[PDB]
């Protein structure tokens, strides 16, 4: 149960612009993991180029989705148990679409990453532990999509 007002307050700035946070938390991801970016070419439904997917309507739509379902887990950081269930679906259809459950790790250090460059010291240790225990929620839920 992560301290609910440490991520409540550090997520309502990061919601004042969410998908310049959200292009911020990806360009993390891709440094770290440049095997990600080829997965998103089917939906940019061409696989020439790499930089017209990254600026597509398709990419810009995944970032809105990646933020709306962190939406979701701020709601409920009081009782995640209510999302358990929508978590695991969505962990089965990236298992489906390739995506290793390594990689939601790494997505877990690129939005601590987001986190840290929109609030700077305001993101304090108590916040990024705050954080780091309400990602690792998320990513245990949708881990059992998976099997
Ligand atoms: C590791 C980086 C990620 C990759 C490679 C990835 C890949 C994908 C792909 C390829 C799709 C499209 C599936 C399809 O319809 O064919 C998708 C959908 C989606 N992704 Fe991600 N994703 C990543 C990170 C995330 C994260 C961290 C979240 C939030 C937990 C997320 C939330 C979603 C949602 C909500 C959809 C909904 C599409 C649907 O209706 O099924 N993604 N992802």
């Amino acid at each position: 149960r992560p301290e609910p007002e440490l991520i409540r307050q550090s997520w309502r700035a990061v919601s004042r612009s969410p998908l310049e946070h959200g292009t911020v938390l990806f360009a993390r991801l891709f440094a770290l993991e440049p095997d990600l970016l080829p997965l998103f070419q089917y939906n940019c439904r061409q696989f020439s180029s790499p930089e017209d997917c990254l600026s597509s309507p398709e990419f810009l739509d995944h970032i809105r989705k990646v933020m709306l379902c962190i939406d979701a887990a701020v709601t409920n950081v009081e009782d995640l148990s209510s999302l358990e269930e929508y978590l695991a679906s969505l962990g089965r259809k990236h298992r489906a679409v390739g995506v290793k459950l390594s990689s939601f790790s790494t997505v877990g250090e690129s939005l601590l990453y987001m986190l840290e460059k929109c609030l700077g010291p305001a993101f304090t240790p108590a916040t990024r532990a705050a954080w780091s225990q309400l990602y690792g929620a998320v990513v245990q839920a949708m881990s059992r999509g998976w099997d």
